[PDB]
């Protein structure tokens, strides 16, 4: 039967299942005041899925030039075509190589570059920004969102959304991987799983998800959205509430210390954005300072929803598109505060 919501990661996370619903609001916001993630489910569904399509972006952007990243190795892929990135999305024997011979697991970097994301591809900004839940949160000009209303006192976000485009990863190494990795932002932002690319070529590579998403440490209800209901699954991410950001600072200065990094006492590993958390750092951070997190599987259409100052991290499970709003909502307008 369909029903307004669920609660996942053992009731820390609400889950709503229609995305478009005018009462949405009076269940989200005390889960929001609290500093939680929401998920939401749906979105696809109100989306025009031609304009969402990797084999589109290929044919009307492929000759820009860009800079992709090696997942693996974090080497830089300077100044080549965009297409060389789309037309190796789903389709393995046309990736790029490594030296080792291997198809490389790849991220486009700043695409479309800077905020000409709306310049750019103008019928999707229509369609991403019409369809975004909790719409007095999120629309540029809602009610609830304070980013155009704020002195200079508060640190402003970039006109958006943003792209993030990436191949999912692969081997029993690449566990260990972020697609991105561990940071935090000082505004609010809604991000949408708007495809999904499950390949052909090293195809039938399920066993290796499967394992990965265990690892992750997921609930047994999302757990059974992989085997029951057959969606989609895009990217596993792991989030942490505000609150504890100084623990998983002190927890990554001491093992940048164990592995002979030569760090200032003060110095700030969340900013770096260098660190991905895997199963054997998460373990320690909840036995040796006591924080947990919030594992989530975003399958297509999912909109997660990220609180301010929240530390978080990405693992793509298959090739992703994913299209972000920034937003500043009153409950966590704290997090941009230029003063004390
Ligand atoms: C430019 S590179 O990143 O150093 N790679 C070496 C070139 C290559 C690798 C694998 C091939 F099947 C063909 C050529
Ligand atoms: C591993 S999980 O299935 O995502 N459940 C964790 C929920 C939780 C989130 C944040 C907390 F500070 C404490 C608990
Ligand atoms: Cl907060
Ligand atoms: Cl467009
Ligand atoms: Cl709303
Ligand atoms: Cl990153
Ligand atoms: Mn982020």
């Amino acid at each position: 039967s369909m029903t307004s919501h669920s609660w996942l990661c053992d009731g820390r996370l609400l889950c709503l299942h229609d995305p478009s619903n005018k009462n949405n609001w009076k269940i989200f916001r005390e889960c929001w005041k609290q500093g939680q993630p929401v998920l939401v489910s749906g979105v696809h569904k109100k989306l025009k899925s031609e304009l969402w399509k990797p084999e589109a972006f290929s044919q009307e952007f492929g000759d820009q030039d860009v800079d992709l990243v090696n997942c693996r190795n974090c080497a830089i892929i300077s100044d080549v075509k965009v297409r060389d990135f789309w037309d190796g999305f789903e389709i393995i024997c046309k990736r790029l190589r490594s030296e080792d011979g291997q198809p490389m697991v790849l991220k486009l970097k700043d695409w479309p570059p800077g905020e000409d994301f709306r310049d750019m591809m103008p019928t999707r900004f229509e369609d991403l920004m019409e369809n975004l839940p909790l719409p007095e949160y999120t629309k540029r000009d809602g009610r609830l969102n304070l980013a155009s209303r704020l002195p200079s006192y508060f640190v402003r976000p970039d006109l958006g959304p943003k792209m993030y485009n990436a191949y999912g990863l692969i081997t029993a190494e690449d566990r260990r991987v972020g697609t991105t990795n561990l940071h935090l932002d000082v505004s609010d932002a809604v991000n949408v799983m708007v495809y999904v690319g499950i390949p052909i070529g090293e195809g039938a590579h399920d066993e290796e998800v499967l394992k990965t998403i265990d690892e992750g440490d997921a609930d047994e209800v999302t757990k059974e959205r992989i085997h029951d209901h057959k969606e989609k699954p895009g990217a596993l991410w792991h989030i942490y509430a505000a609150k504890d950001a100084e623990k998983i600072r002190e927890l990554l200065r001491k093992v940048g210390e164990e592995q002979g990094q030569e760090n200032p006492p003060d110095h700030d590993p969340i900013h770096d954005q260098s660190w991905y958390l895997d199963q054997t750092l998460r373990k320690r951070l909840y036995e040796e300072y006591g924080v947990q997190g919030w594992a989530i599987v975003q399958f297509l259409g999912d909109a997660v929803f990220i609180p301010a100052g929240a530390p978080h991290q990405v693992h793509n499970l298959y090739s992703c598109i994913k299209v972000a709003e920034d937003f500043v909502s009153p409950e966590h307008v704290k997090h941009c505060f230029r003063l004390t």
